[PDB]
């Protein structure tokens, strides 16, 4: 019955992907950012310059106040608000209604984005990272407890809408085989990267560096985020591979945008990135290959030019690796919570290079994969 959930997501990589939800009685429609990097369900509940609508607890006969405050900080942005519960549904999702925890956002900083078209956030990760603590049951945990929806969902993010298949896997959204990596620990969607190659060359780092201090899969982060040491090695390699042309050093900080005459972007000088993930059997891994069309995010020209302009969508991190939306675009990603694993497959909405293709390939042999987890 998944065809009704195909294309139930709108939005871009740099704006976030959102799903339509309704809260309260009578139902109040709101667009909600889908975020696998957090675990709080929160909605704007007070006027804001960037909100065209928000949650009005007073108009809902089913609202219940929890009389407890909440604060949530992200890598960027933060909000605080009031906890409560209400009835929630997903119009283009499963045919159910659940009583879910809702954080009514009363104050925020650098959270809402002007003209993003979404008014809240749906944290899909586990209770361990929920605020104020792990006793606030996350939305997906509530959905699984109160209905018959199986304990998994999948995301097909398509770059320059998408699909969130709640409760299953839709085989028409991907080609080839699904490759699975264990969820190391149920807090973030944490995985273990066992090897990195750029244009087929091993970065030759201690694999602990790749997961320092963690590696997570996060639909709510735009960029691929890398730890300092890995980021510097990656940038050095990508620079050398594209030294044919000259770029401002602010481009490599994701600040300044580079432009090229319409239809002349020199894709071939930018390398592919292969991330190897721990597999399901002993000494086995598999790889996902990232094209430059993924980490060069297209942006609007700052002028009146008909040129193709891009921002560098790989940035430095101090909180571990983040496989953000630009990596997830072009793959079908299965968050198989029931079997504690995350699956990857080439998405049916993949970007077309001319000689190269994004891929998910295996099996590969990798010794001592366990040593790659940071402790
Ligand atoms: C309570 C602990 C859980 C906290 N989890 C995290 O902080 C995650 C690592 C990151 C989150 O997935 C977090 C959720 S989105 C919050 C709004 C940001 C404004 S910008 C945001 C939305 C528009 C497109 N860019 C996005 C982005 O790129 N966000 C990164 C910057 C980020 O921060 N994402």
């Amino acid at each position: 019955s998944f065809v009704e959930m195909v294309d139930n997501l709108r939005g871009k990589s740099g704006q976030g992907y959102y799903v339509e939800m309704t809260v309260g009685s009578p139902p109040q429609t709101l667009n909600i950012l889908v975020d696998t990097g957090s675990s709080n369900f929160a909605v704007g509940a007070a006027p804001h310059p960037f909100l065209h609508r928000y949650y009005q607890r007073q108009l809902s006969s089913t609202y219940r106040d929890l009389r407890k405050g909440v604060y949530v900080p992200y890598t960027q942005g933060k909000w605080e608000g009031e906890l409560g519960t209400d009835l929630v549904s997903i119009p283009h999702g499963p045919n159910v209604t659940v009583r879910a925890n809702i954080a009514a956002i009363t104050e925020s900083d650098k959270f809402f984005i002007n003209g993003s078209n979404w008014e809240g956030i749906l944290g899909l990760a586990y209770a361990e990272i929920a605020r104020p603590d792990d006793s606030l049951e996350p939305f997906f945990d509530s959905l699984v407890k109160q209905t018959h929806v199986p304990n998994l969902f999948s995301l097909q993010l398509c770059g320059a809408g998408g699909s969130m298949i709640i409760g299953g896997i839709d085989h028409s959204l991907y080609t080839g085989s699904l490759w699975y990596t264990p969820i190391r620990r149920e807090w973030y969607y944490e995985v273990i990267i066992v090897r990195v190659e750029i244009n087929g060359q091993d970065l030759k780092m201690d694999c602990k560096e790749y997961n320092y201090d963690k590696s997570i899969v996060d639909s709510g982060t735009t960029n691929l985020r890398l730890p300092k040491k890995v980021f510097e090695a990656a940038v050095k390699s990508i620079k050398a591979a594209s030294s044919t042309e000259k770029f401002p050093d602010g481009f490599w900080l994701g600040e300044q945008l580079v432009c090229w005459q319409a239809g002349t972007t020199p894709w071939n000088i930018f390398p592919v990135i292969s991330l190897y993930l721990m597999g399901e059997v002993t000494n086995q891994s598999f790889r996902i290959t990232i094209l430059p069309q993924q980490y060069l995010r297209p942006v609007e020209d700052v002028a009146t030019s008909q040129d193709d302009c891009y921002k560098f969508a790989i940035s430095q991190s101090s909180t571990g690796t983040v496989m953000g939306a630009v990596i997830m675009e072009g793959f079908y990603v299965v968050f198989d919570r029931a079997r504690k694993r995350i699956g990857f497959a080439v998405s049916a909405c993949h970007v077309h290079d001319e000689f190269r293709t994004a891929a998910v390939e295996g099996p590969f042999v990798t010794l001592d994969m366990e040593d790659c987890g940071y402790n």
